[PDB]
């Protein structure tokens, strides 16, 4: 950013501090796990915000252990397509640790726009019981 100097305002006698429950990791054939954490305002508010957590999907970023793989460039990532490749090669094969030959991939290397700051949006997102109403 330009602007700099963040950090958003503070007030004293706070109410409660950021209370964080255990993420749902979703299991499903690699699904998106979330956690969500609350706190109250320092008028005391109900304030809640939700992460996405990671999930051990099979076949990682690990193309080789006991195996020997190389990765190999004949290019640096294009921004001109915001596209990103790479090959790699075996270079040796074990007797109980095999491996393939040659692997080819492409990946986006830019992104779409994800805003960081997210608006208040539908606070009924989830159904929820409001008890007494709003107390009147």
């Amino acid at each position: 950013g330009k602007k700099e100097k963040p950090e958003k305002k503070v007030k004293k006698s706070d109410c409660g501090e950021w209370q964080w429950s255990v993420c749902v990791p979703t299991s499903g054939d690699c699904g998106l796990g979330t956690r969500e954490g609350t706190r109250t305002g320092a008028e005391c508010k109900q304030t809640m915000k939700t992460q996405r957590c990671k999930i051990p999907c099979n076949w990682k970023k690990q193309f080789g252990a006991e195996c020997k793989y190389q990765f190999q460039a004949w290019g640096e990532c294009d921004l001109n397509t915001a596209l990103k490749t790479r090959t790699g090669s075996l270079k040796r094969a074990l007797h109980n640790a095999e491996c393939q030959k040659t692997v080819t991939i492409s990946k986006p290397c830019g992104k779409l726009t994800k805003p960081k700051p997210q608006a208040e949006s539908k606070k009924k997102k989830k159904e929820g019981k409001k008890q007494e109403k709003m107390l009147d």
